[PDB]
């Protein structure tokens, strides 16, 4: 009876248990990243053959207490080397765990490796080499607590090279981690499985295994226990040739058939290679196609599962529509499937709109995960999708109509959807406001209106709560400059448009002020319609750079077109010049507008040559007009609101308020 030790991906412990068991394994304990078990030594070798869950699988050879490097090396010496290693065979020593006594793991290592080089060079026998890369005796030691544990490596590599694919390496998803996925998939071997994600086809590979009867040791070309002496040829070769008996009536009895596909053409040429290297080609399809062109490929039946690990990297948009259009093709085109998918975004799963009816959590290396099974049968914010269907139908006439490119699509409308949806030609801004469930929620407004407005996720931006690729845009005549990624707005107020409109009617021969000028839009409807100069005030460079690229951009340059870096409150008590046109728009907030509005018109006044206009606005919630102080400067002042407000901000309740100031 012998005691054996596999290790696993902690949370698959109870999984390997029931293999070991299953193929005969006694007495087995599982602890944490393992397996105790034990048995006969044919049972050894048919753990090793026949394991798809044990990363390794080892004999334990010894244990002792770890104070002082000598308990160690006397430990060590007190299992018999020179007559374990056959001769010739390399070794190696992985020394794992760390105490008071061995600080460092390397030196936990070496001194191992001294002390067994020690057992060879005093019986007078030469020094076994030590080979990391591929030793024929391979030596584990796991320090725990004061115990040093001592075991013999049988595996050599780890056992999740079946030998299908490449030493080095590096998958998304282990093969002993592959083989639980579809353990837990609920797939039922000997019915179709397809994966429309499948990568290098790893899942689908281990389920043609698992199903055809396939060992995962089946491939493989070295093994730990070659270099040992208490090796058992004769065993091992009968555990081989029933391995080989096994494959071939699995492999030639399955009638089922496995499909993969993905977007990436060089990946199904691996994953092509892949399955033909494990023994397994005949019986999977993979092909280079997208999901959303996803067709079950057996419409009359029978039922199968579709299984996989979708991609979860922003992105976001894209991924929300690729979830959210499986789905919509899961329900339409494979009704009764199972479906079993592992991600690194329940977020993301939630965006299928099907309710999981059993969960797995693992870890894929440092990423948590889980896997959700699903069965497919045989509306996604009603409340939001409705009034945006409705919106777009309003709003896009409206939009024509009028020969406007970017507006407002929804506006908060519903508290319980706090968003807002914006239109800039061919793009789309969705900015989230104030509020798992929330993002969840988020992910719902997203599908839904990508859905809703037929775009593109390409096209759509969010920006939300917590390398700029500027858009040129038009605004009735204007053409304009936006970001819509990079800045805390995008660099256009669409609310404001009738408002640069009305500058533009108003603008023919006439000496402009632009003050607190943002990107100037403001500017350019003044200096297309006319205007004999432009002076356009602001204190931020780069809104004024941006303000003069949006002149650029409508043939404005030259002598009469100023932009000047100041405080506009400074550059108004200091300026001398005079204009027939001015218009101002300061912030709410040394400046209050409510409190020094009129101190401002003060200022203003002395700007503004006979006959002009000034327009003033601000967005002050309950923003008073001091009617009776500009009576006092001489100055009348005519409300023009709601003239200036347009259609896709009229339910708003946000006001943009919009005066002309002129004279007595």
């Amino acid at each position: 009876m012998n005691s054996l030790f596999a290790s696993t991906a902690r949370g698959l412990e109870e999984l390997l248990k029931t293999e070991l068991e299953n193929l005969g394994a006694v007495e087995c304990q599982v602890v944490q990243g393992g397996v105790h078990f034990k048995g006969d030594t044919r049972l050894v070798y048919q753990s090793l053959m026949w394991s798809r869950l044990a990363s390794r699988i080892m004999l334990p050879l010894g244990e002792c207490k770890v104070y002082s490097d000598l308990d160690l090396y006397l430990g060590v010496q007190a299992i018999n080397w020179t007559e374990m290693f056959n001769p010739g065979a390399t070794f190696a020593v992985h020394f794992s765990g760390l105490n008071d006594t061995i600080r460092n793991s390397q030196y936990g290592a070496m001194k191992v490796k001294d002390a067994i080089v020690d057992a060879f060079t005093r019986k007078n026998l030469p020094r076994p080499n030590v080979d990391r890369d591929a030793p024929d005796i391979r030596v584990n030691v796991w320090l725990h607590k004061e115990t040093a544990s001592i075991a013999l490596d049988l595996s050599g590599d780890g056992l999740h090279l079946r030998g299908y694919r490449d030493r080095a390496g590096i998958a998304p998803i282990k093969e002993t981690l592959a083989a639980a996925i579809v353990m837990r998939s609920g797939w039922q071997p000997g019915t179709p499985l397809l994966d429309p994600m499948c990568g290098s086809g790893t899942l689908l590979i281990e389920a043609a295994m698992l199903a055809t009867d396939r060992a995962p040791g089946l491939h493989r070309g070295r093994w730990g226990f070659s270099g040992w002496a208490q090796h058992d040829e004769a065993i091992w070769q009968e555990v081989k040739a029933e391995a080989q008996t096994r494959a071939r009536k699995g492999l030639a009895e399955y009638s089922s058939h496995f499909y993969g596909s993905d977007s990436d053409a060089r990946v199904i040429q691996r994953a092509r290679t892949n399955a033909r290297l494990a023994g397994i080609g005949e019986l999977i399809t993979f092909e280079v196609k997208d999901v959303a062109q996803l067709t079950n490929p057996l419409p009359k039946g029978p039922y199968g599962t579709v299984l996989s690990n979708p991609p979860y990297g922003d992105s976001e948009p894209a991924l929300i529509a690729l979830h959210s259009l499986l789905g919509r093709i899961m329900k339409n085109q494979f009704g009764g499937w199972n479906l079993s998918l592992f991600s690194a975004s329940p977020d993301l799963l939630s965006c299928l709109q099907l309710r999981a009816d059993k969960q797995y959590k693992a870890k894929n290396g440092p990423l948590d995960c889980v896997q959700k099974n699903y069965h497919v049968a045989e509306m996604v914010a009603e409340d939001y999708t409705n009034r945006l269907r409705k919106n777009l139908k309003k709003f896009e006439k409206w939009a024509r109509q009028e020969g406007i490119e970017c507006y407002r699509l929804y506006d908060a409308d519903l508290p319980e959807y706090n968003v807002a949806v914006d239109r800039y030609a061919d793009w789309v801004v969705v900015q989230e406001y104030a509020p798992h469930k929330a993002r969840q929620r988020l992910f719902d407004i997203i599908a839904a209106t990508i859905s809703v407005l037929g775009i593109a996720p390409n096209k759509l931006v969010l920006k939300t709560r917590e390398k700029g690729e500027f858009l040129e845009v038009t605004e009735y005549n204007a053409h304009l400059w936006v970001n819509l990624t990079d800045y805390l707005d995008t660099g256009l107020f669409l609310d404001h448009r009738i408002a640069r409109r009305m500058l533009g009617q108003m603008s023919k021969g006439k000496d402009f002020l632009n003050l607190f000028s943002y990107t100037g839009s403001a500017t350019v409807h003044a200096g297309l319609g006319g205007a004999r100069s432009t002076t356009t005030v602001d204190m931020s460079r780069t809104y004024l750079e941006w303000a003069e690229r949006n002149l650029r951009l409508n043939g404005l340059t030259g002598r009469a077109h100023r932009l000047i870096q100041a405080d506009c409150l400074a550059w108004l008590r200091e300026a001398n010049e005079q204009f027939d046109l001015i218009f101002i728009d300061p912030p709410t907030f040394a400046f209050d507008v409510q409190r020094d509005h009129l101190a401002l018109m003060k200022d203003l006044k002395r700007l503004l040559r006979a006959g002009g206009t000034i327009m003033f606005s601000n967005n002050k919630r309950g923003f008073r007009m001091d009617l009776d102080g500009l009576a006092k400067l001489g100055l009348k002042a005519q409300e023009i609101t709601q003239k200036t407000l347009s259609q896709d901000f009229a339910r708003n309740r946000q006001i943009h308020n919009c005066w002309l100031i002129t004279a007595a």
